């Protein structure tokens, strides 16, 4: 009895192949979860170790989502403050937005345009140690105990030794390091109703008993703020699935190898949910240093999740259009 649906793997399989095949990418990484119960229902890897499992990753842009939702579940902010999100400095440190300026924008705006500036200032409105316990919590640096080989704990650096400027970047999803599982075990967080769900490989006959970590409220409307991420206006457009609304992060993320000097091997990174409202599948998809032509990881997320709901009986809740 286990968990993983074959037309689902099929479908991860293929869409990854002819994704790494037209970019010219060095390897690449699917996962698709049933975003309530948090079975792995897909899990594909191009040849080679299972990097789903083993590949520590900075996760970049992706992380973004849930320092937004701690700044909500806190009430550090709300949905109609402005924050001014002009680039500045932390000591000699410029925080920025890449490469656009938005003068202002409110919490959907920082969601919607993926920004560092916003992210960073919501972060900042907790100690070192409140957002080092929120990452753990998170289950980064907690190993997953899967039984592949491999397999690490991640990075989290103790919270005494972090400088503001570090705080900052691991809120835009740097200096910290999980895997894509890891990562999109994360995101059952805000699918599930803010309960993380600790992920299982088995068909579920309960569905487990999660842990907490925000409001069932948070969670809902963090989920609206993420749509507006795919749609016109947002930073990944490239994952829209025409009949669905979508919530989704992309972002270029990193993955370091040693010694002599440390490699920073870039890795382009999508990762969502829908429907939104009322999420059925989490798909994360990671293509390893891409050669050729982010839409990159963004349209194997787009035809696996619009195939993964069709199989799954799903339907559309708004008109198509094209």
């Amino acid at each position: 009895a286990l968990s993983l649906d074959q037309r689902i793997q099929t479908l991860a399989y293929e869409e990854l192949n002819k994704a790494v095949e037209y970019h010219q990418a060095k390897a690449g990484t699917v996962v698709v979860l049933d975003a309530r119960t948090g079975e792995i229902l897909a899990l594909a890897n191009t040849p080679g170790r299972n990097r789903a499992v083993t590949d520590m990753i900075e996760p970049g842009s992706a992380i973004k989502p849930f320092v937004i939702a701690k700044a909500l579940d806190a009430g550090k902010t709300d949905l109609n403050e402005r924050l001014n999100t002009q680039p500045y400095k932390i000591g000699p440190s410029p925080v920025r937005d890449d490469t656009h300026v938005y003068p202002s924008l409110d919490v959907r705006g920082i969601m919607q345009k993926s920004s560092n500036v916003g992210t960073s200032k919501l972060s900042a409105r907790f100690g070192a140690e409140e957002m080092y316990d929120f990452y753990h919590e998170l289950g980064i640096g907690v190993r997953m105990h899967s039984g592949f080989p491999g397999e690490t704990a991640g990075l989290l650096r103790n919270w005494r030794r972090w400088r503001p400027i570090e705080q900052a970047t691991m809120s835009f999803g740097y200096g910290l390091q999980l895997s894509l599982l890891q990562l999109a075990r994360a995101y059952t967080a805000l699918t599930h109703d803010g309960v993380l769900l600790p992920l299982s490989f088995e068909k579920q006959a309960v569905a487990p008993q999660g842990k907490r970590i925000f409001k069932e409220s948070t969670a809902r409307e963090v989920r609206n703020l993420m749509v507006s991420v795919t749609e016109p206006g947002g930073t990944g457009t490239a994952g829209a699935v025409d009949g669905f609304d979508v919530g989704a992060k992309t972002g270029t993320a990193r993955k370091l190898v040693n010694g002599r000097y440390v490699d920073n091997k870039h890795v382009g990174t999508f990762i969502g949910f829908a429907p939104a409202k009322n999420p059925r599948v989490i798909v994360a998809v990671t293509i390893d240093e891409p050669t050729a032509h982010g839409v990159v990881a963004g349209s194997p997320f787009k035809k696996i999740m619009g195939g993964s709901l069709n199989i799954l009986g799903i339907s559309p809740t708004k008109p198509l259009t094209a």
